[PDB]
C-alpha cells in the first residue's frame, strides 16, 4: 500500500519553468521544443514491490519499472543514459538521475487531487502539476 495515492493515470494539467529546466539538463533546442509542448499521461502501477511509471505523449512512450531504493539504468525521452534511484521520503516519491558527473532531482507528490512534479539542476526548478485523467 506504499504508493496508493500515487496509483492511476494522470494527465499534465499546468507547466511552469521547464524550459530553464531542460536547459540546465543539456536538452537540446529541438528536443527542448518538443517535449516541452508535450501533454503527457503518467501512469503510475505497483505490482508487489515492482512500481512501473509510464510517460505517453506524442513526443515520447516511455516506461521504467523499479523497486525503491534499488538503482536502475534508465534511457530517459531525449535520451539521456542515466543511473536511476527512486524511493519514498515521507510521503514523497524521489528521482536521482546521475549521469556525466550531473544529478537531477524529480519529487512527484500528493498535494490535494494533484500529483505535483517539482524537477530540480542546480539552482532551477520546474513545478508540474498532474490531475486525475
Ligand atoms: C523530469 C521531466 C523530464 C522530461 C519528461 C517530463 C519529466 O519526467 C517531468 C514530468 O513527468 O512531467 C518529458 C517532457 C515527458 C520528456 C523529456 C524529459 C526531459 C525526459
Amino acid at each position: 500500500h506504499m504508493c496508493d495515492a500515487f496509483v492511476g493515470t494522470w494527465k499534465l494539467v499546468s507547466s511552469e519553468n521547464f524550459d530553464d529546466y531542460m536547459k540546465e539538463v543539456g536538452v537540446g533546442f529541438a528536443t527542448r521544443k518538443v517535449a516541452g509542448m508535450a501533454k503527457p499521461n503518467m501512469i503510475i502501477s505497483v505490482n508487489g514491490d515492482v512500481i512501473t511509471i509510464k510517460s505517453e505523449s506524442t513526443f515520447k512512450n516511455t516506461e521504467i519499472s523499479f523497486i525503491l531504493g534499488q538503482e536502475f539504468d534508465e534511457v530517459t525521452a531525449d535520451d539521456r543514459k542515466v543511473k536511476s534511484t527512486i524511493t519514498l521520503d515521507g510521503g514523497v516519491l524521489v528521482h536521482v538521475q546521475k549521469w556525466d558527473g550531473k544529478s537531477t532531482t524529480i519529487k512527484r507528490k500528493r498535494e490535494d487531487d494533484k500529483l505535483v512534479v517539482e524537477c530540480v539542476m542546480k539552482g532551477v526548478t520546474s513545478t508540474r502539476v498532474y490531475e486525475r485523467a
